């Protein structure tokens, strides 16, 4: 507790990679593997290597910005997050975790601390998954989850790869991506979403995260006049989309307190006031902690599509899209994390991410847990995001205890 | 007289070059109000009048005015016309019948070299559909006195083009001031859109009356947030408040069997983003019945389950009743001529109640008004797949001929 991170040094570092790729409305528009991206990477590294730190990059342009621990080769205590944004991108998602790290490396160097274990700080390559498809592709490949000429071989729009692409920004890493142990995990993240905020609580300790299924599901009834078409012959796609939405709710709403259901998507076609909707298009976005139950989500969602179907006449297709694992994070780091927030006597609860984020995949090769701080309004892929320096510092603090305490531990 | 007959097949042949102007691959047409199409309609039809022997004038609406001259110069015509636009999914002879059928009437009495004691004229009246510009009827509606010119010409489509814009950049901002100008009778023909005098085989509808309505432009706000880590409890989606009204919708039409009409045709989803919970979403409501008082007791269900259903979310309403027009009951010589039409000609006919809206509904505020009905394949209509026989064009065109003459034959 007399340790204790440089809050105003930590946020200036945020105000100034925010200008990296700045945005009109005042966000982050710094895409993966651009020359916005390498100028951010190349700052990031230029500051830990002024810190003392050892940098290497990896097959997938990961990068690890290492400090030297009493036994040299011990397995790691990493940190770290994305450098990378989404065109509409906020100034801390992701630069949070990094650049927290960092802050974590200084103030150990400014109070003369020596660990156990080695320290690191890590960037992994386009966790946003905008410009490349899917996200956390580089994580991905350190954990296994994708192959790495799967993930080389990703393209943009233009039909540049990953592999090309690292290759051009200088960050085509010699160092194997993955299977290097690493002794503990963790993640700073900004929650994204309310309960921190709105509960009064500076540290969410991020016990689990949930996993996700996504749908498209097309509804074909028969576009017909508002009017003189007799309403019990009719095959109105938009009610049958209606009662799908009401029912993706209920599902929801049945697996709390922790299930999530939500339609955010809808195209009605053709969209004219009075026509009868003859085609709608959306979709279905359902979270849960535990995979059993979130594959009975997906068999009330199907079976609950067919009857509403079946009781207009609408033709159907469903498709899943997307299946995401839920994460149950490692016992001790999230421990560790709790201790920290109880240390310093931060408000704090325990807390399940509702999106994923690099230490999802992480965590199926390594121990790893994850630091929440609050952001304002719950605002996230928006360049209105925001956190107050408090809440910023705060989170340092107990990442800097979480990593010292687990990187203490003598080695056996 | 029977003698004095239609050309079937040249009309015919007139509506499927017409089709050609906008077809859609379903076989349907795509001729929005105001668009290059609607122009190019417009310019051709124009073009047929004027080598039968029409004069044409365009007011400022858009409104076209093919007038046949008459042996008394200065009376009042007796007016017959329709709409040359139509839906996304328009058919081939919604609205455009009743034009090319008043263009058939000049072709057969100049064929007969009969001169007539009124003129006649023949209309085309803009934007009828109110799809691409809300309400329908916006144009006949200025004619009859029923909205100011400010009014139609302000009416917005989704793009913020207005109505007058639409109408100088296409070339039909008229000069003649609308409305005003006195007419002694009034005709429309047109497709029933509905499935009665096909069911009942009869090939003239003896239109007595046409139904009210009342439109609706409800937008619903909640909070727009990510769709994973916002909690269930802590969400207002408004998509779904919006799929609950349309549910509500449905409801309050069948609980007015057998006439009631209620549809929900045109939605838009705000952000429209699959992982976002929806903030906003607009949409339209549609009430129709023959009875002005359960028309309105349509109205009193749907603000009071708007309000609750609202309430129950955490939503908030702008809902606005932007078209309302009572049940016309058209004049009854001018629907005593129809029906004496149908008997000289054989043509089994019934007394039928306009399902639709049409500018006959606003004409007859100003003018002795009626309208003929012929049937249509399935009773589909605002469906690309609707069709007529050659027969039954050919045949309510017949009355309308007759049903004209018995008008503009009244010397002044
Ligand atoms: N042409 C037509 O279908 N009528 C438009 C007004 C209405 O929807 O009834
Ligand atoms: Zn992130
Ligand atoms: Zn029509
Ligand atoms: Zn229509």
């Amino acid at each position: 507790p007399s340790i204790k991170v440089d809050g105003k040094r930590l946020w200036n570092s945020l105000m100034e990679m925010a200008k990296i790729g700045a945005t009109p409305k005042g966000g982050v528009c710094r895409l993966a593997l651009t020359d916005l991206d390498k100028a951010g990477r190349d700052l990031i590294v230029r500051w830990a290597k002024e810190a003392g730190c050892t940098v290497t990059v990896d097959t997938m342009g990961n990068v690890f910005m290492r400090r030297a621990g009493r036994v040299a080769d011990a397995a790691p205590v990493v940190t770290g997050s994305h450098a990378d944004s989404q065109p509409t991108g906020g100034r801390f998602d992701g630069i949070y975790g990094v650049l927290g790290g960092l802050e974590v490396i200084r103030s150990l160097n400014d109070h003369g601390i020596e660990t156990e274990h080695p320290i690191e700080v890590v960037i992994w390559t386009n966790e946003e998954g905008s410009r490349f498809a899917p996200a956390m592709v580089a994580s991905g490949v350190f954990a296994g989850v994708f192959t790495l000429e799967y993930g080389l071989s990703r393209k943009d729009v233009d039909g540049k790869t990953i592999g090309e692409e690292l290759q051009r920004i200088g960050y085509a890493g010699d160092v194997p991506c993955g299977g290097r142990p690493l002794h503990a995990a963790f993640e700073l993240h900004i929650e994204q979403g309310p309960i921190l905020e709105a509960e009064r609580k500076t540290i969410g300790v991020v016990t689990d995260a949930q996993g996700q299924r996504w749908y498209e599901i097309t509804f074909t009834g028969q576009e017909a006049h508002a009017g003189p078409t007799p309403m019990p012959r009719r095959r109105d796609a938009l009610l049958g989309a209606s009662r799908v939405v009401d029912l993706v709710n209920r599902i929801g709403l049945d697996h709390a307190p922790f299930g999530c259901a939500t339609v955010g998507m809808m195209q009605v076609h053709p969209n004219s006031r009075n026509v009868i909707p003859g085609r709608v298009f959306f979709t279905v976005d359902f979270r849960h902690p535990d995979d059993a139950v979130l594959a009975q989500m997906d068999a009330a969602l199907r079976d609950g599509v067919a009857r509403i179907a079946a009781d207009i006449g609408l033709e159907t297709a469903l498709e899943q899209i997307f299946y995401y694992k839920p994460v149950a994070f490692d016992p001790a780091c999230v421990q560790a994390v709790r201790e920290a927030a109880e240390r310093f006597g931060y408000p704090h609860r325990d807390i399940v991410s509702g999106a994923g984020h690099d230490a999802c995949y992480l965590a199926q090769v390594a121990p790893t847990s994850m630091v929440f701080v609050p952001c304002v309004d719950g605002i996230s892929h928006n360049e209105v995001e925001d956190a107050t320096p408090e809440w910023i510092e705060a989170g340092a603090n107990v990442l800097l205890h979480a990593m010292l305490s687990r990187a203490c531990e003598p080695v056996s």
